[PDB]
């Protein structure tokens, strides 16, 4: 029958959803931190103006 | 066959997945440290 297959698709797609999610967020994350040093680099700048 | 098709695919993603890994997050370290460094710079120079 395709059970075999279908059980083992199903983990490979489980294990690929959750490396997907991880890279989402870091990616999320990394964009977000991005902004946030670009901001701190104009507070540092205007402060010593 | 169309079985071993898509094994074969679905496994290269996750290993090309898991070698990214590593850099993903060698990048949030640098830019975590940047922001700690720059907190810093900011604070001492408001004091």
């Amino acid at each position: 029958s395709t059970m075999d297959w279908e059980v083992e698709r199903a983990e490979l797609q489980a294990r690929i959803a959750m490396l997907q999610g991880e890279r989402k967020g870091q990616e999320n994350l990394k964009k977000d931190l991005v902004r946030r040093i670009k901001m701190l680099e104009m507070a540092l700048k205007q402060e010593r103006a």
